[PDB]
């Protein structure tokens, strides 16, 4: 029962924290070459064991939450933002129930309603961009994504209350997701903390009103909000006003930053490979018609090249770079026994560009999925939405959203790099943002 190899700390307490913080990918890539798929190292006195490659990563994804726990690591950051009675503030079984309730809401019935809602929001927002110019796509996409997601996931009522004030409250909640948050004690009266806690109560209060309103209302509506109001547990109890508010927050936060960054990154991949962008525009005609009519849900499924362009983006710029668990009990993989207390980590980013399993691993060639490839070839080579009991329930809504917006965007504009600059990765944010993400655009044909 041998432990995995341990990369000895160069610095006593800090370990490899400095080195990791600059280029964590590069770090993990070197770590693989020199130590193999299973190894342990230290940052700020905490031991992490990393599982690189499908075979190893399998351990994390296959595991029960009893054994490799997600709350043990996530609870302290989420509970203060999402709120009580939801996500990691409850046993995993209760979460898995809440996940079904959320999942049911995300069906073909609602995906149809959404496409038109998202197309409309997309056209109306990109009025302000004029006929051409140079503007930050990321800033723009983030602002658009919150409105779409709120309209779609919350409803028109709650979407109608979305003034720039409420936008800044949603940012103040997101400020709750910081390196400071998990590095420093919660009892430090930090601005970011206090703005999170303030923004929480104020947003809960907004949802409390909108929920009461809907329940009283004779009004029957088939949207996600109602899915949750009507839904029940296995016991037969329905959700509380607070449980619902909690999940409405999680929904929006989940939706926004994952999609916005992903959307922003593609926009620069497409801006670099003009050949591919052209095909992506001509696909729109070829699938929807030469007249470019209002997008419908069933048209989405036929957008193979766009779908593959997204897939290829999440491969190279997955928004959630690392998923990690607390080891509660021993866990064996590749002849190694990970002891309790270790923080077991997996990297979609590393797994999705491993030289040994990826031909031309740095390249953005979305056609790599039209032959044998690790996505369909390997179990856990491709996991931008994860796997097992903690896997994403928002994979479909995400694609719907990213397709519709960019479908509408391609139709509206042609995009290009500025002096042939391609954004490098800014590792300083929680979700890695593109360094200087301003793009050149102009009216399409
Ligand atoms: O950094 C601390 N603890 C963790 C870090 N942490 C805690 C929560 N989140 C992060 C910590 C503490 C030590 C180590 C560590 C690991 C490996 C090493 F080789 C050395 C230290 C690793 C960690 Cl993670 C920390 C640990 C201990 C103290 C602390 N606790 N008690 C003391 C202390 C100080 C004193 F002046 C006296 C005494 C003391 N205690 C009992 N009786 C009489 C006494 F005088 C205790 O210091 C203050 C901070
Ligand atoms: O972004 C998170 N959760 C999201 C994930 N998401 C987004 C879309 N799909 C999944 C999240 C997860 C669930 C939900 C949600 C929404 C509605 C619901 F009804 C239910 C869930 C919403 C969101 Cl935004 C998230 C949750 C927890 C953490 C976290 N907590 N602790 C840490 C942490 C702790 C550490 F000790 C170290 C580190 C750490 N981080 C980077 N580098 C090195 C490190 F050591 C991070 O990270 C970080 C991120
Ligand atoms: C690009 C878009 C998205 C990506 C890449 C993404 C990625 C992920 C990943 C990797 C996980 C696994 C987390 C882990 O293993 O610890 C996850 C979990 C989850 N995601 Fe997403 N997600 C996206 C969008 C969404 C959306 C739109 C929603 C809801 C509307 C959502 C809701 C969730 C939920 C509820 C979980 C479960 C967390 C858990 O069980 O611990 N996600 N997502
Ligand atoms: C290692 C994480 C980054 C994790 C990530 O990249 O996702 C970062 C987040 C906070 C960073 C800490 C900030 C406080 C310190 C900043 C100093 O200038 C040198 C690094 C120190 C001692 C820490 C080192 C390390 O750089 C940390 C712990
Ligand atoms: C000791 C100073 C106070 C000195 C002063 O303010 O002049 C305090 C203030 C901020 C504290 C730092 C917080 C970041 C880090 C928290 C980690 O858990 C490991 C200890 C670190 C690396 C530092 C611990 C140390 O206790 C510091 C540096
Ligand atoms: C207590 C942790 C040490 C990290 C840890 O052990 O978890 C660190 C993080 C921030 C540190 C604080 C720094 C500012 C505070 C005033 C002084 O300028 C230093 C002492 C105080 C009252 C705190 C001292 C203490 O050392 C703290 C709270
Ligand atoms: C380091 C933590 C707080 C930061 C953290 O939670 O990480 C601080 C906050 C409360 C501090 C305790 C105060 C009571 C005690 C004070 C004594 O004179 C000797 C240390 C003791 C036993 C503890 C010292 C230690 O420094 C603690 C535990
Ligand atoms: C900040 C720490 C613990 C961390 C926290 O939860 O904030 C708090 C918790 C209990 C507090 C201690 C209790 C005895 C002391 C008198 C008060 O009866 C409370 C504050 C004093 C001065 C101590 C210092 C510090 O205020 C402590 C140790
Ligand atoms: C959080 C601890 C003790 C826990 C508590 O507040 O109950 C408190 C006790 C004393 C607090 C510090 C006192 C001076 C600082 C300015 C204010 O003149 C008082 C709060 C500030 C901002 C600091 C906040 C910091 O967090 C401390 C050290």
């Amino acid at each position: 029962g041998k432990l995995p190899p341990y990369i000895f700390s160069p610095i006593p307490f800090l370990g490899h924290a400095i080195a990791f913080g600059k280029s964590p990918i590069e770090f993990l890539e070197n770590a693989y070459e020199k130590y193999g798929p299973v190894f342990s190292f230290t940052m700020v006195g905490k031991t992490f064991t990393y599982l690189l490659g499908s075979d190893a990563a399998a351990l994390l994804f296959n595991s029960k939450n009893e054994d490799l726990n997600a709350e043990d690591v996530y609870s302290r950051l989420t509970t203060p933002v999402f709120g009580k009675g939801v996500a990691y503030d409850v046993p995993n079984p209760v979460f898995l129930e809440q996940k079904k309730m959320l999942k049911s809401g995300l069906n073909i019935a609602h995906f149809k309603q959404h496409v038109s809602i998202i197309e409309k929001e997309t056209k109306e927002y990109f009025e302000s961009w004029g006929e051409s110019g140079e503007k930050n796509v990321f800033e723009a996409l983030s602002e658009l994504i919150i409105l779409t997601a709120s309209h779609c996931l919350h409803g028109k009522e709650i979407r109608s209350q979305l003034n720039e004030k409420v936008a800044q409250l949603y940012a103040d909640l997101d400020g709750g997701f910081s390196h400071a948050a998990w590095l420093l004690p919660g009892w430090l009266p930090l601005p970011s903390f206090r703005r999170r806690d303030r923004a929480h109560r104020e947003i809960k209060d907004i949802f409390y009103k909108a929920i009461q309103k809907r329940r009283q209302s004779q009004e029957k509506i088939d949207d996600i909000l109602q899915t949750l109001l009507d839904a029940t547990y296995k016991d037969g109890r329905p959700l509380t006003d607070d449980e619902v508010a909690g999940m409405l927050i999680g929904l929006l936060l989940a939706g926004q930053h994952t999609s916005s960054t992903t959307s922003a990154w593609m926009g620069f991949f497409l801006a670099r490979d003009k050949t591919l962008q052209k095909k992506c525009y001509l696909e729109q005609k070829t699938v929807c018609g030469e007249n470019l009519p209002p997008l419908t849900y069933d048209q989405l499924k036929d957008l193979n090249l766009l779908d593959r362009c997204i897939k290829e983006t999440l491969r190279l710029r997955p928004p959630i770079m690392i998923m990690m668990r607390m080891a509660r009990t021993p866990q064996t993989v590749a002849g190694y026994t990970i002891p309790p207390g270790h923080q077991v980590c997996v990297s979609p980013t590393v797994n999705q560009r491993l030289k040994d399993s990826w031909v031309e691993r740095l390249d953005f060639n979305p056609d790599r999925y039209l032959q044998d490839n690790p996505a369909s070839g390997e179990k856990f080579a491709y996991v931008p939405f994860g796997a097992g009991r903690h896997r994403c329930i928002g994979e479909n809504f995400a694609y719907v959203q990213i397709k519709t917006i960019w479908s509408t965007m391609l139709r509206l504009y042609e995009f290009d790099l500025i002096d042939g600059y391609f954004p490098t990765v800014n590792y300083t944010t929680m979700i890695h943002t593109p360094e200087n993400p301003v793009i050149r655009y102009k009216r399409r044909s």
